């Protein structure tokens, strides 16, 4: 008999759901996008695969809408770098468990779980190197992702609410912590006191390009591209000015 | 001067918009998603590359949220594959010049275009292999999706608008090509007239089902799963009746 079963299975649910703010309406999401593979106990939905699968596509577009809005407006090649470093199974996974993820998570595998578990200890000790990874535990920060949007009609603002908060510290202890794009760093520096020249290309075909500044002098660039030419003259300036 | 360095720019892609369908607020997303690195010319934008980025998020979103509502609701392994056949830069690449995207692409780049234009020259002949593939042909149909989107107020649904039409006769020839997830493929075969026996584990800890049919009688299959154990007796049911 189904009905029931059920319950039976999300026992407990509640304070997951409480953990993390948020209450689903089909609890079934829930259920299923916890249910690892070797769970042969739950019968009456599918593993979490197909949930992991979309949920990734959902976190991606996120944390990708997030980091190219970034005010800091990085560079390209420093958001495929944060971009790789944050979407990042194994960083998914250090969240669940620091979310808990792991206390619902359903499956069969005492050996799974003595990795599970001396994973989950790695990570809190380390919080006021060569531990090996749980796979699943990113694999079910996304599908939840997954879970929570198809719970909320498809919310992608939704999902967000839940998640942010999850790696809004993550994230941001990882930008702060980069090359500061020097252009930036310096429209930034002095605003509407640092000037461009056009952009002049050169004899040996680079881009080249020339920084003026308040009474601290005129700094020249070159690169193969503008936008390269431009901070590299912005770099040689930004050097000076300290 | 500003203002007209502009119009120069975009001289020509009133057709391209109108080509694709859109009609671009500010044009300057246009033009800058289009702008390559070596077009050292334009010095009133950024090249694309951020919104090559951004963009590749999107169309995944979108490429993904589309293959999993797929009615055939495919097994998870034949996702990967299904999103990692269709997103793909060479894909990209593809429909960008079966849709002109390289008419107006801008750059400096002799050497580039005989690549571009014997890569052009390939693709539709064959439309009534080694052929090497200029990369940034991917990049703009992302950067485009970028622009699009950053254009609309950030609408997904709008960036959808526009590109399914582009990818909506590829995705469909790919899927209709493939392994027909068996359960699914007979489910539908035979709709409420086939049944499933709970699920019952084994002697070396595998999972196993059964399923019967209408005085088409029943079959019997073994995975180290459930999903699969289903499958496999759906594989050995599917086989019999035909």
């Amino acid at each position: 008999d189904a009905e029931k079963t059920l319950n039976h299975l999300i026992s407990g649910f509640e304070t997951f759901e409480k953990k993390i703010n948020y209450r689903f309406k089909n609890k079934a999401y829930l259920l299923q996008a916890f249910t690892h593979a070797s769970y042969h106990y739950n019968t009456i939905t599918d593993c979490y695969q197909r949930l992991e699968f979309l949920g990734d596509a959902i976190l991606d577009y996120l944390i990708t809408k997030h980091l190219y809005e970034d005010p800091r407006q990085h560079s390209p090649g420093v958001l495929t770098d944060l971009r790789s470093a944050l979407v990042n199974n194994t960083i998914f996974a250090s969240l669940a468990v620091k979310y808990d993820y792991h206390k619902y998570f359903k499956a069969v595998s005492p050996e799974l779980f003595h990795v599970i578990d001396d994973f989950v200890k790695f990570q809190l000790e380390k919080n006021e190197e060569d531990i090996e990874v749980p796979k699943a535990m990113g694999d079910i920060f996304e599908s939840l992702a997954g879970a929570i949007y198809m719970d909320s009609g498809m919310s992608l603002e939704v999902v967000w609410q839940v998640y942010y908060p999850m790696m809004q510290p993550l994230i941001e202890k990882f930008s702060a912590n980069v090359p500061r794009s020097p252009v930036r760093e310096l429209l930034e520096m002095e605003p509407e006191t640092a000037k461009f020249s056009p952009a002049e290309r050169t004899y040996d075909g680079k881009v080249r390009v020339t920084v003026e500044v308040v009474g601290k002098g005129k700094f020249k660039g070159v690169g193969r591209s503008y936008r390269i030419a431009k901070s590299a003259a912005a770099r040689r300036a930004l050097r000076s000015l300290k």
